């Protein structure tokens, strides 16, 4: 029985695995896989092992951002059937505790989420998931753009909680796959223009053509600076800026960046302490919020997507079948493409 | 000297007549001015020479969508000069009351507020008013553009109250202007589809130019029956409907229509006493908003247009020079086109 | 096994029977009963057998404002064990539908609701429920306190959702049951003053007792002459008005009542359609929202029960075994208490 | 002509001087100044001559917490008149710039605020203010409480920014005259417990006086450690916390102690950098605010203090004379009062 899965046994050691198929209980779902984005998350789990407090104790499957197809269904479930081309959101709640109940379930401390450890991915021929966080797409949705919903996600969280509206102008710290995410949600949501800050002359062209309305090279510049330079392009201070970086300098660039009254949402991870213009934010009433993934956005991206009022799919850079998922993760480590996707489908490897 | 104005005498009784030319205070500004749309506001004080408590009780000049050039400015003016193009706001607060404060200027009752009575309008050669209610335009936005923000912003501020955001299914009740332009500010704001219903083929073709993504032709439905072709057509209740057309029949669609814990927007006037299902929206928490105006839209609107994230342009049907006003007032009213649009300026015709 | 139960067959038959003890699946409880309130819900179904579309359409057990003590527990239970006292939320949802999800659970379509048919509800000796909805009272709480909860989550929720906050002025159109945990509530959320309107002078003197800062005797009065009435006692128009009755005049009062830009909410059951000046409100930007019980609101009930910050025991007006359910019933229409409490334990039968 | 004035020429160069009777514009109103509160503010510029980049240049006057009685009035004024006791509100913008548009008037750049230079403030026997952020206080609220509202505002505004309500649990770190201000607010805006943290046992004494739930002495303990500490006196971890220090280490401590979801609100001045576990409240969605000042609070205040829901009163723990200005200064810094009052008014010196 062929299920091959992509495995981490720890710091630098992948393997490709074949494992059990598994067997869906009463409300879940088994899902013959389509297409598996990798990401950042998935790269630093291999490299070393951990993220922060999340560590690897035991060989764990890696994948989280993906789509495929039913094949079977539990007994309780009744809105998903075999043939069913289904998105997965890769969180879903174990327990319906308090932070279910409130609408926040991406907080709850019990949830399962794919390839944050002790919890298996879905980068393999067949997995199985909780049936109400598997998402139907429409036929004019491919597989991949249903991948691509976890990566959109990110971005539409992030400026859900930067309240990123008509008319706003943003700053998007960043033009890897987590800057672009968060150019393509803010612009989705009524920005009138997002400007794109980063070091490197190639992912800005790449934010370009996804339609960035600026792009800023940034070399030596101070914090201040880039803030100054930004408004600048703008014309103004951005209501809204979203740091994709994690790094302490473009963080203290978003503080001094962001218009009075306005948000700065926190979207890259950052060392454990950082140095920052607190006081600076907090005189001029500027929020400084973060994100912990994404709660309730599938349903809506499904219909952004469906109704093409937006367009992931220049992300995707790269395309690698299952087998070559070693070689799939060296190329998303050297950071050159964007979005590395993974075609798990013996049947199928279109987008 | 030249001041050639449209005033209203009373019902049915419309002239064109020379006026002094304005003096602006220290923070007023005089405007020589350029286009101005009619809409049924002014159509209804030409007919009735009221629209309820507000009552021409001495002529009036009519005219409140309005753009121009500054061409003289008050002691205290800083932030525009002769020569600067700019948008009217036409309602202006004349004291720092609580509403004001607290940031809904809109409903403070001692505002100006052109052509509703006493207040004279701006469908003349010279205007003066406060000059914190003037914007400029940047010279990618043309005369009418600035003009079609006051309309526009109707929309605007009923879609935000409404809550309209990335992915929601909107229902529009009216393909009148009133309608068009809750369709247009729904899709700035990120609807991934907008239904416009209404009796005439012709208002719904000129929706689907401006973008609606279904059109509904009623005809001697039920409101529970438009509830369903509605719904029929987007796969789901819209998440907010707004009713644009002040009609009984219609009000209760949207209450039907609407998705449950969803937002129905009441943007046209209807009679004194409605009946409605209150019932039946309340159960749902289907929320029932209406609107006064607008505050705080003219920066976003003027953004928007800047960023050519928003098009108004086939909003116009048709043009007179303020020469012909009586004739523009008689092809309002024979509501055939959308909004008809005066010239003022014997220097220039052109958007 | 003996577990006598109250059951409505039809209009006006009432019957106590003995009923199997329920199993508790792996995520329930089995509680023994301690106290119930019952309201108008109850006595309504008993009469009508119906509320609207809610028809009971075989025997239905009724009660669902109950506490009790958890006796037996589920495989999956982890946060309750026998022993616990619990105050009992009735309505629970059986799906992970979207309105779970963002966090509106209370308009999920397949919730479960005690005494609501075809639902059984808690008007028993023992009782079964969804572990996650019983909460844990602290022993400074009493049984009943805890039944109370439920009353005085329908004031909270409608607070909420009016936007009740501190220094507002609330007008309360109602002195029943359902007006008094409203006043509770605003006052509990900061109101500095709330009035409460009502025909009866015996309903006002509780609602004085209760908290009211003001109490106005309606008679014969117009909706208009009760907004005056009540914005002369208060020095201004409320922010927000809670209406209680349903009674047609009672929501024009609010309507001409409440403060521009503020909101009423509709709490009372009216008829199927309703006549109000739609548009007055519309105009003032009064919003106009219902409500449909409540979610997420025992947690902080309990919180507020538990620090003494809230003080529903003079809401009980008279005390009954359940063997003498019928009689309760028969108190609890007459309508000269406020809340009736019904004593299920032959173990303790005080508060 | 007899106008008493505090001034203040340098780092601590503190003087009273004779000033002319100011005279109001058309909008102003000219005050026979009663009761005038110092704070930190006010202590900073006298040691110091400066707070961050706001830098005394010339001689000021200070103090801006503030009460008195209407002597004269502009032609233009009407809702004030002589012989009205009013609290005076010290921001008040110049412009009708976009943020008092928006309803956050103070955070416009050209608002005038007493006693932050180059503004001169109100501690003199008679002063000049815009009229319409001078506030009518009723009969029952005496001079002190209206010259309280000044200080207490700071807590509305804070607690308002963090979402305090019915039923949460909040923390408030310092015991000072900022920090039981907070006290006041959260309580009076729902809060079932408040705790307070300090190093002195002596604020602490006076923080449980006011209100507060618990008081936690804090020595040597690390911020996990405080953090710890505060859950375990709740039950739980607080939904806000409120920094009223400007302490790192203590902002560290918010940062850990408060609920995932939650919000921490900085309203203490810290330095210039603060090192702080960013990522730590950004992956728990604990949401970083600050604030300057406040807007729209005299109101809701003035509300409060009359319906007698909030007691400011126990705050005040000396009083001067005028006369006695430079004793009183010295008294407020050696900090072993809270609210220094200094009475100016030689025809009256009670509350
Ligand atoms: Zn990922
Ligand atoms: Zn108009
Ligand atoms: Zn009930
Ligand atoms: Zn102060």
């Amino acid at each position: 029985a062929e299920n091959l899965s992509l495995v981490v046994h720890g710091p630098g050691d992948l393997r490709l695995e074949n494992y059990p198929i598994p067997e869906p209980g009463p409300n879940e779902v088994l899902l013959k896989m389509h297409s598996v984005g990798i990401c950042g998350s998935d790269v630093h789990y291999w490299q070393h092992g951990r993220i922060g407090d999340f560590v690897v104790k035991k060989p764990m499957v890696l994948g989280h951002e993906a789509s495929g197809t039913v094949v079977k269904v539990g007994s309780l479930v009744r809105h998903l059937q075999p043939g069913d081309r289904v998105a997965i959101q890769p969180g879903a709640p174990r327990q319906t505790d308090e932070f279910c109940k409130i609408g926040r379930y991406n907080l709850s401390p019990t949830i399962f989420f794919c390839a944050t450890p002790p919890d298996d991915g879905n980068l393999c021929r067949f997995y199985k998931h909780n049936a109400n966080f598997c998402y139907k797409l429409p036929d004019n949705v491919t597989f991949e753009e249903g991948a691509l919903i976890e990566p959109l996600s990110v971005g539409i969280h992030a400026c859900r909680r930067a309240g990123v509206t008509l008319g706003n102008k943003v700053l998007v710290c960043g033009a890897g796959p987590i800057g672009l995410v968060n150019l393509l949600a803010a612009k989705a949501m009524g920005a009138a223009q997002v400007v794109v800050t980063d070091l490197s002359a190639s992912r800005l062209s790449k934010a370009k053509e996804v339609g960035a309305d600026f792009i800023l090279e940034i070399s030596n510049e101070s914090p201040e600076e880039i803030a100054k330079k930004v408004e600048g392009l703008l014309g103004s201070k951005p209501e809204v800026t979203i740091e994709c970086t994690g790094v302490e300098t473009s963080i203290q660039a978003g503080i001094y960046a962001t218009h009075s009254g306005g948000t700065l949402v926190l979207v890259g991870l950052g060392s454990e302490m950082t140095s920052v213009p607190l006081v600076h934010a907090a005189t001029r009433e500027v929020d400084i919020k973060g994100v912990f993934r994404y709660c309730n956005t599938w349903p809506m991206a499904i219909s952004m997507l469906a109704s093409k009022s937006v367009n992931v799919k220049p992300l995707v850079t790269h395309r690698f079948p299952l087998e070559k998922a070693l070689e799939a993760f060296e190329t998303s480590k050297k950071g050159l493409g964007l979005k590395v996707m993974i075609k798990c489908d013996p049947s199928d490897q279109n987008p």
